[PDB]
């Protein structure tokens, strides 16, 4: 805009691009977020008074010239270069177990004011020097909709249900987990349905004894390839059992089954959790 100072693109959204600027007049740094309903309008300001410690604080909305901009508090890095730039070595296990735990309690408040992030994914989970970590980018769907990453994408919004609950979001959370555990996408699919089909290989073909309804949703299709369940000492092997444990219930097939956020705070996972400092390139 005019009373920023666009200081560089810090990347994409799926509703428009994000830029670092600085307020020309209070001198401060922030996020801003350019958007290409009413319904919208007005959910924007739910998210607006939704302030918590690991949800990245939005600060102005300003709708003008028909056209919305976001103004965010601006974090240091985002959960994707960290993960990168940790590849050789890994995040240390206290680390990866502080960021969950805080992901956790603020997923825990969102979904306890009613509210979804429905896209979480590495490059919107923001960090600082501090140690923290806060959800960004809630999507700001169910009232906006209509290359993509799938990777996160929970398989109850893969099979075509239209009406998902909180339970996505402990899914990709789950996925995200085990990345930054293995340093490797757990389902890195590159299509609906070769994403689908990985998770299936993974996890197996779920049937109506693990997922009941699973075979009456719309799409559905008793075509799908029955692919046996592998174990999870595979699929993320440096992994503690305590932290297998917790994995497996974040990635239950039946979103009714899954593993809520509140309860996954209270799992033996998180008894030894800690607030360590991650070691920043800035
Ligand atoms: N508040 C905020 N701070 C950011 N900082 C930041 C991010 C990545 C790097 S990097 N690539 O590691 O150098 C550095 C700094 S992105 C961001 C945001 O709200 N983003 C944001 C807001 C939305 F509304 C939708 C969305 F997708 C993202």
């Amino acid at each position: 805009m005019e009373n920023f100072q666009k200081v560089e693109k810090i990347g994409e959204g799926t509703y428009g691009v994000v830029y670092k600027a600085r307020n020309k007049l209070t001198g401060e740094v922030v996020a801003l977020k350019k958007i290409r309903p009413s319904t919208a309008i007005r959910e924007i300001s739910l998210l607006k008074e939704l302030n918590h410690p690991n949800i990245v604080k939005l600060l102005d909305v300003i709708h003008t010239e028909n056209k919305l901009y976001l103004v965010f508090e601006f974090l240091h890095q985002d959960l994707k270069k960290f993960m990168d730039a940790s590849a050789l070595t890994g995040i240390p296990l206290p680390l990866i177990k502080s960021y969950l735990f805080q992901l956790l309690q603020g997923l825990a408040f969102c979904h306890s004011h009613r509210v979804l992030h429905r896209d979480l994914k590495p490059q919107n989970l923001l960090i600082n020097t501090e140690g923290a970590i806060k959800l960004a980018d809630f999507g700001l769907a169910r009232a906006f909709g209509v290359v993509v990453t799938l990777w996160y994408r929970a398989p109850e919004i893969l099979l075509g249900c239209k009406y998902y609950s909180t339970a996505v979001d402990i899914w990709s959370l789950g996925c995200i987990f085990a990345e930054m555990v293995t340093r490797r996408a757990l389902f890195p699919g590159d299509s609906e349905i070769d994403q689908l089909f990985r998770i299936f290989r993974t996890l197996g073909t779920p049937d109506e004894v693990v997922w009941p309804g699973v075979t009456s949703m719309p799409d559905y299709k008793p075509s799908f390839p029955k692919w046996a369940r592998q174990d999870f000492s595979k699929v993320v092997p440096p992994l503690d059992e305590d932290g297998r444990s917790l994995l497996s219930q974040m990635l239950h097939y039946d979103p009714n089954k899954r593993i809520s956020a509140k309860a996954a705070l209270a799992h033996p996972f998180f008894q030894d959790v800690t607030k360590p400092v991650p070691h920043l390139r800035l």
